[PDB]
């Protein structure tokens, strides 16, 4: 019975990045500006973030009165029409909705057109703390809140692939997964757009699976609760040892869970989300019992 703290959404006059602010060296101006029209349907309003795949735009949808949408870059034959069909067929309150897939000559790769989620990301919430990490019981609460969205994908034979604090948005008293473009079928072929430091080691060689999604849940939960060593711009593999982490010495069952979720061998992890949820509830109770 986790009660997530209500996060008030930011006002509309604070959604866009200010175009008159100087940019950090190495970043190019947005290719679309306010007033541009994409695919004779979306009226560009501005940018909300600059990600690894480029700028991320906000726009008005003419087909539905008052609808505001995100234009996010798609990653690079006939199955492509079937995969886009599946993404628009996803129906779950914990997953951002996909409305369309469009092209524009000014932005190579095209856009996915998706619902805008107002709240801040879990990475933003971590940054709001003096040590840059969340309270362990609260981080577990966030993980438990996104497990239904993950298990829904798994029941459809697909995986999220790129779970990490920056693409989980906390709005009101809920969380939404927002990285729709990363979803693939279980066992899909081709390059999987996970993130090094979060992705399971076997994805590049055997493809993604429910087990590899479990792995990203464990790494995400670790990144939310403790500083993690970095090696060449990548979170180092493994969970820190209890002998080096006072947090993990305090909650040894939390360490055991993180280690099991991120075991090298996929056969040594949790088999599915429900099996992980059960152990998460137990760890949360042991944590609340030791602390209080
Ligand atoms: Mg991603």
């Amino acid at each position: 019975m986790v009660e997530l703290p209500f996060i008030t959404p930011k006002p509309e006059d604070e959604l866009l990045i200010d175009p008159e602010k100087k940019r950090k060296p190495g970043v190019a101006a947005p290719q679309l500006v306010a007033g541009d029209i994409v695919a004779e349907q979306y009226e560009v309003l501005g940018v909300i973030a600059h990600g690894g795949m480029g700028w991320i735009y906000l726009a008005n949808d003419r087909n539905v009165s008052g609808r505001i949408v995100v234009l996010k870059g798609m990653m690079a034959q006939g199955t492509a029409e079937a995969e886009r069909e599946f993404l628009a067929d996803i129906t779950h309150p914990g997953i951002v909705k996909a409305y369309n897939f469009i092209d524009d000559p000014r932005v190579p790769g095209g856009f996915i057109v998706m619902e805008y989620v107002n709240g801040p990301s879990l990475k933003d919430r971590c940054k709001a703390q003096p040590d840059g990490v969340l309270r362990v019981d609260l981080a577990i609460g966030y993980i438990l809140e996104l497990l239904p969205a993950m298990d829904y994908l798994h029941q459809r034979g697909v995986v999220y692939n790129d779970l990490k604090p920056e693409n989980v948005i906390a709005t009101e008293d809920q969380v939404k997964l927002i990285d729709l473009g990363a979803v693939t079928g279980i066992g899909a072929f081709g390059y999987i757009y996970g993130t090094k430091g979060f992705q399971a080691p076997e994805v590049a060689t055997h493809g993604p699976s429910i087990s590899s999604d479990i792995f990203t849940i464990g790494r995400t939960l670790a990144a939310l609760t403790m500083p993690l060593p970095v090696e060449d711009g990548v979170l180092a593999p493994g969970i820190p040892s209890p002998k080096n982490s006072p947090l993990l010495r305090r909650h040894l069952s939390f360490y055991r869970l993180l280690q099991r979720a991120t075991a090298d061998d996929p056969q040594h992890r949790f088999r599915n989300v429900s099996e992980l949820r059960t152990q998460l509830y137990g760890v949360l109770r042991e944590i609340l019992a030791v602390r209080d």
